[PDB]
């Protein structure tokens, strides 16, 4: 059970493991691209990891849609539970 917090905390986790992001790099308020450093497959490595680890599948139109950590992480919540 993650929340969206939690979601930051779980996602800190797989940020740090393909960007290497800190977990405390990884605030509701940071770009994934411009401060999580999050190209097109850090994302979709991050897409991969989270349609996994959280069950989250992001499809292109959410990956783009996706550029900061509020979009991100409150989608992983959103399916996350």
């Amino acid at each position: 059970m993650a929340d969206k917090d939690q979601i930051l905390a779980d996602m800190a986790d797989i940020v740090n493991d393909i960007t290497g992001v800190d977990q405390s790099e990884v605030t509701f308020e940071k770009s994934f691209v411009d401060d999580l450093d999050v190209d097109s497959l850090s994302m979709v490595e991050i897409i991969y990891a989270c349609d996994e680890k959280f069950g989250v599948e992001i499809p292109d139109e959410e990956s783009k849609n996706i550029k900061i950590v509020g979009d991100a992480v409150n989608y992983i919540i959103e399916h996350q539970s």
